């Protein structure tokens, strides 16, 4: 289409020292990103698959884009399955039809990075509502409990999201809950996956009084949205979940269950953050979403998260594909 051009950049973003995920150190993000253009509109989208979390990798995601870009310089805009060159490519889409609102509120759950004392002097006066993350399933549960325990004594108003990734055992889950005052758990907003497997987990809801959430079990082939005791939310990472239109059918479906819908960082650059912070704003407005993975990395590309003090460099310094 004579309308028509694209440009596709690929990059790689230096993490900080002591990354780690499911047994890996991720010394650098590798991404890439797409602009779009159709006469004066312009589109922009983020194609980043998660090392260890995606199933396709970054070559395969280059190859995909590609080849959906030559696609829709010739007018065929369908979409592909692989999730990361979906997302990427239906935000450049949205970003030119202006379906993708500009406003963010660009606030997140801030992420406990081991030194809770900091995170408590962080949150301890904060007015208004107190939202923070903490990793767990990483040290050892009695270590975990014990950490849960101490904030939420600290801070009386203080609720927090908890994030195993499925680390636990139903025997180390129950141990790290021993740990955790009863008085305390209700402020537990939920534990993302406490359990190998969703049976355990529900178990241990049950049990324990703690509230869960599902994350990665919204990517498994069986996965159905469904109210049930002890469940109170879902975490919806997009890069890890495909298309715009496929992120609002999920958001949909959980408010509809009267379940918190929370849009979630797959470690993307400041670009894709940015992107995912409207994303918040405009599906789930009463919701602090999970965005706090800027300060793992070393600088930011093309578009800045407001107030980080990071680098960020130009579309110009980075590698050019097409
Ligand atoms: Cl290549
Ligand atoms: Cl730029
Ligand atoms: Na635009
Ligand atoms: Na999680």
């Amino acid at each position: 289409n004579a309308m028509r051009s694209a440009q596709v950049y690929r990059w790689q973003i230096p993490m900080d020292a002591g990354v780690v995920l499911r047994d890996r150190r991720l010394k650098t993000r590798d991404g890439l990103y797409v602009c779009l253009r159709d006469g004066e509109r312009e589109g922009w989208g983020e194609i980043s698959p998660l090392p260890g979390f995606s199933q396709e990798t970054w070559e395969e995601a280059q190859t995909a884009l590609l080849t959906w870009v030559n696609d829709w310089l010739q007018g065929s805009e369908g979409l592909p399955e692989m999730p990361s060159v979906a997302f990427g490519a239906s935000c450049a889409l949205a970003e030119l039809t202006g379906v993708l609102p500009e406003a963010a509120d660009y606030r997140a759950a801030p992420l406990c990075t081991g030194d809770p004392d900091d995170l408590v002097l962080r949150l301890a006066d904060m007015p208004g509502e107190k939202i923070a993350k903490v990793k767990v399933g990483l040290y050892e549960a009695v270590r975990d409990g014990m950490v849960v325990n101490l904030l939420l004594e600290a801070i009386p108003d203080l609720h927090l999201r908890l994030d195993a990734n499925r680390a636990w055992t139903p025997l180390k889950a129950q141990q790290f809950a021993k740990y955790v005052n009863p008085d305390y758990r209700a402020r537990i907003a939920f534990l993302e996956e406490p359990c190998k497997t969703r049976d355990d987990s529900r178990a241990f809801a049950r049990e324990t009084g703690i509230a869960i959430a599902w994350d990665e079990s919204l990517r498994e082939a069986d996965f159905t949205f469904e109210a049930e005791e002890g469940v109170r939310a879902v975490v919806i990472k997009p890069t890890l979940t495909g298309s715009l239109d496929k992120v609002r059918e999920q958001v949909a479906a959980a408010h509809a269950l009267g379940l918190t819908a929370v849009i979630s960082s797959s470690i993307e650059s400041s670009l894709g953050l940015t992107q995912l912070a409207r994303i918040a704003a405009w599906l789930t407005p009463g919701t602090l979403p999970g965005l706090d993975t800027l300060h793992l990395m070393q600088a930011q590309q093309i578009r800045p998260w407001p107030g980080s003090a990071l680098p960020c460099l130009k579309r110009e310094e980075l590698e050019r594909l097409l």
